């Protein structure tokens, strides 16, 4: 059970263990320092601010694909309560990745079949 | 100052071409790859942008509940461009999983301006 | 008695759950699948299910011709549960591809009745 | 060409080989000794009966995806003609595997390319 | 933030304190006996059966306000956390009378104004 | 001459069927596929033409940019035919991507002419 | 950047390497000798005609698939200039395969990045 919120693009994927949750974000052209990232209960803020194409007086662009919006932010809801405090993450090849150990009272114990 | 280009490939790879007097800037999208896995060429008017990303690794008791993260494990694109370059001259930088490549312009594509006597 | 429940997963994994004052049961068909393939965990008011399914094992010289069973070999569901479980005293049966959990409440999930004088 | 014909929740497999077919059917939630299983000619039959969820006065239902169809079956026309005495069943985890030999008169005999 | 629901006619009263609250039912024409009470949570029930006016073969009924709704009864969700075990009620002159204690974490503390 | 019959199977193997007075002509469209993996066999009124194709082989540097072409890889017809046969005296030939199948009539299939005193 | 035009069935698939193209192309029931196959800058033309099934007079056609155009072929634009002289095909199977040296002006030189 699982909700997201937010402005502009920024692809997600969310991956369950049992004692931990990964999220995993795409953020390209996004320096690593202007990157906030928070989290509480069973929620996960990405806040990110992208730096726009620098051209020169003489440079043009003659064709873009890619998004101007220099603001961008995701809210997510996560299957389970998060321990902050222990959390932490990567920023490779514009890749985002955040690991989050699950709090006790949201890891599942086993129960036996007969 | 849209100019006469053209655009072939497969996978995600948003990408922008900035025309200047005496270079072209080819930058483009590659989130997810590794620089060695990224293979760059170029002749004429045409650059070539080959890439492999691998997939998200999971262990055995991780499993993937969302993902918006395309799978495609090979991508490319071959780009048609407005003008020459020359190749031997050309460079390339790659941050945060943008590839920001830089063409020089051939002689032959370089505005010479023309004296007014 | 439809109460407040909630559910997530992948695959096919019919569902049932009933409410008794002390317990709840769920019921999971799981056809085609080993018990020793099933894992089965809980805690609050939450019940997690995951299994995964051997797809069909043909010979060389065997083909299929049809099939309306599903080939996904990895299958699971979340279920949020109208009530606080204790995991520790849960217990399941697996027959005939049926999973049966049977998960004890909670005390503070009981309704004590109150006396009137 | 095959041929289905029925009442009720059987998903089916039929898997072709050179001296045999196999059929199998998923019957989650079925005793093995209410099915009934018989054959003859180029036609299968599997009958069965599914015993409804039992519940307690104090317990209810509050919510099922599950069929309360008690009575079900398949009447199923298969590719060749089996031979019912030589024919056997298995049944685990709530699936039924048919192995129905071939006929003779159905076995395929191979024409070699010159 | 009080939620309710259920059948028949039950008129009902809610009561505030700091530490407890107080369920106020009509049930006129219900037995003590004939009444099932319970809590748990946030949540109240009260369930009762009323029997109908008993007439004899010579009596008839040539007018009549009352419900003759057998069963009644009503889930009342109430604004705190009530400790069941600590629960008490009376029923005289068809008013059942429910004392709920508040559980400690729903006790509101009280906060200076200088 | 339209007469009775009936295709099933998986994949793409267009068909054309021939009928003389005393034999019947199958020809199959299999390109791409090798003369051993084809496996051909027959009995009653019912021909079977099983087959598997290997892919395209690709190097490390090759990619394709483009492909109409199929790539499943196992492939089948059962074909029921308008007389019966005889199988043991069947033959055929594999050229060009083409399989044709001559199937002699049973004698019991065969137009015996009658003779009128 | 690819462009075909031509007429009748023929399925094609095109394969781009560093320094050569290769042209596969499906013509079962199609002679050798009956093919015509050149090329000269960025332009591949394959011709073909396919012989119809021959069928005796007490033979006759009652169900066919299988296309009767006699004469079939492809022009195809590919997204290099090729050199003639030194391609090559080979006809397994009824399925052509073309290989198209790439010329030194077409042949993409490696960039280097930092």
């Amino acid at each position: 059970g699982i909700q997201i919120s937010g402005k502009g693009f920024m692809p997600i994927s969310i991956i369950e263990g049992d004692q931990h949750i990964k999220v995993i974000a795409w953020l390209p052209g996004v320096n690593k320092e202007d990157i906030i990232l928070n989290a509480v209960g069973d929620t996960l803020e990405i806040r990110a601010k992208r730096s726009p194409l620098m051209i020169t007086e003489s440079e043009r662009i003659i064709y873009s694909e890619i998004p101007e919006e220099e603001e961008i932010y995701r809210t997510i809801k996560l299957p389970a309560t998060v321990k902050e405090e222990n959390a932490s993450a990567k920023f490779e090849n514009g890749v985002l990745s955040v690991i989050l150990p699950k709090a006790e009272s949201s890891i599942k114990k086993g129960i036996n079949i007969e």
